[PDB]
Formats: structure tokens, C-alpha cells, sequence
């Protein structure tokens, strides 16, 4: 057969075994993970898509192993990030003082993956899955980070951080998730401020890019939740990355 169904990338090679084995690392790694039955998250994993759909997916299907998976995060020390996946990680890789969502299990279990199935049949589909633009929005790739990026910012307390891409065509994309999603899912009660930090990209020093547009925008908006907005530009990537790595190279 020469056509596949959908016009998005189909499941990952060895899937069902690689998110097993990402859950074996993290619940090993971090000790109040430790609790976690793999196998039993891995089953309510299959079973949010498994058999059903890849385009009538829901939030509830993922109910199951959300549950599984209930992490206690330090609330405070959220680090959100949109279209500078690199950065943001390679940072919490040094700092490990901060966390984005691809630090907690359920981030760990999925990031960079693709996963569907087949409606009538139990196969996984390693041939195509829905577009969420070409296809549909509710496929099950689609509705897992939108409900655990959802649950993440809820968790965010006292002051939430977000890097952003100064070179991004809008650093500030309001339909992004960190802009659909997660800006709308902070708690006014808990969260004091957001603080983006805006990464140049061109060669060192800048224009002052919190005076950008889509910045002023997301600080229109967030101010608007009542929530206080600051904003810091990181006019040189890699004297940063020097600084995080060497905290106390006293050129910093
Ligand atoms: N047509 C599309 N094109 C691109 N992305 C799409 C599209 N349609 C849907 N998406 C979704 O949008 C994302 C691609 O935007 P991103 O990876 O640049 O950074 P986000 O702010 O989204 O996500 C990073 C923040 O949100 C959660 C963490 F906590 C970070 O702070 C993909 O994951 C997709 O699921």
C-alpha cells in the first residue's frame, strides 16, 4: 500500500519500549519517583489512545495516567520556554536548580516522541499520524501536551521565568502553547510575577528587545491576569551558558 492515512510523521520506531525505558531511568533517578509502577503507567499510557481514534482524542482519555504520574514540583522554580527548546534544557541541565516541563515524568516519558493508533484495532500506527494542522487538532500527541503543559502552569507559584527565541519572527506567539495555554493557566493567587528572558541571537549585543511588540504584548496580557510582567534581554547567549556552567568565573 502505498498511501499512508495521515500527513504527519507516524509513531516513533520502539515505542511502547521507549517510554517504558525513559520510565525506568527517571523513577530511578529521582527517588520520589520511586513509588511509580512503570508497567502500570506504561498501561494507562497505551490506553489513552490505544484502539480509539488518532482525531476524537480527549483530555479525560490521558486522565488515567496524569494520575500515575503525579509529580510535586518546587513551585517556585518553573522555568517556562517557547521556541528555544535547546537552550531552556541544556540550561536545567547545569542549573538543576530549575525545571521545565520535559523534567517531570510525565515531560521525560514524552518528549520528542510521536504516538497514535487506529480506531477498531489495537496496532499502533508507525506509518503516519494527524497533522494537528493538516489532520486535526484532538490527535493524541496534541492533547497530551496541551493537558500536561495545562497542569504544569497551574503548579507554578511566587516568580514563573519563560525564555524566549529574540530571533523568533514573533518572540512572543500568542497561539504557541506557552501562549494559549500556559499564560492562561498561571493562578493570579500563587504567581507574583513572570519574568521572560529574551535570548539574542545575532552577533553578541542588541536592540533593547523588551520593547519589542509581541513583548509589550504578553505584558499587556499578563498584567491584565494581575500578575506583574518584567522582562530581561540576554544580549550574549554563551557568556550566559559560561556564567551558568561556572557560576563563579568572576567575570561573572
Ligand atoms: N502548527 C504548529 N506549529 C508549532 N507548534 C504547534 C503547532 N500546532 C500545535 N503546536 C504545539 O505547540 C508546541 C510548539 O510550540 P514551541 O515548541 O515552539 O514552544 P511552545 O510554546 O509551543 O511550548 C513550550 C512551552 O509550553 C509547554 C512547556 F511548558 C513550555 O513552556 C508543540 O508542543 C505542539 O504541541
Amino acid at each position: 500500500r502505498w498511501r499512508q492515512t495521515w500527513s504527519g510523521p507516524g509513531t516513533t520506531k520502539r515505542f511502547p519500549e521507549t517510554v517504558l525505558a525513559r520510565c525506568v531511568k527517571y523513577t530511578e533517578i529521582h527517588p520520589e519517583m520511586r513509588h511509580v509502577d512503570c508497567q502500570s503507567v506504561w498501561d494507562a499510557f497505551k490506553g489513552a489512545f490505544i484502539s480509539k481514534h488518532p482525531c476524537d482524542i480527549t483530555e479525560e482519555d490521558y486522565q488515567p495516567l496524569m494520575k500515575l504520574g503525579t509529580q510535586t514540583v518546587p513551585c517556585n522554580k518553573i522555568l517556562l520556554w517557547s521556541r528555544i527548546k535547546d537552550l531552556a534544557h541544556q540550561f536545567t541541565q547545569v542549573q538543576r536548580d530549575m525545571f521545565t516541563l520535559e523534567d517531570t515524568l510525565l515531560g521525560y516519558l514524552a518528549d520528542d516522541l510521536t504516538w497514535c493508533g487506529e480506531f477498531d484495532t489495537s496496532k499502533i500506527n508507525y506509518q503516519s499520524c494527524p497533522d494537528w494542522r493538516k489532520d486535526c487538532s484532538n490527535n493524541p500527541v496534541s492533547v497530551f501536551w496541551k493537558t500536561v503543559s495545562r497542569r504544569f502552569a497551574e503548579a507554578a507559584c511566587d516568580v514563573v521565568h519563560v525564555m524566549l527565541d529574540g530571533s523568533r519572527s514573533k518572540i512572543f506567539d500568542k497561539d504557541s502553547t506557552f501562549g494559549s495555554v500556559e499564560v492562561h493557566n498561571l493562578q493570579p493567587e500563587k504567581v507574583q510575577t513572570l519574568e521572560a528572558w529574551v535570548i539574542h541571537g545575532g552577533r553578541e549585543d542588541s536592540r533593547d528587545l523588551c520593547q519589542d511588540p509581541t513583548i509589550k504584548e504578553l505584558e499587556s496580557i499578563i498584567s491584565k491576569r494581575n500578575i506583574q510582567f518584567s522582562c530581561k534581554n540576554i544580549y550574549r547567549p554563551d557568556k550566559f551558558l559560561q556564567c551558568v556552567k561556572n557560576p563563579e568565573d568572576s567575570s561573572c
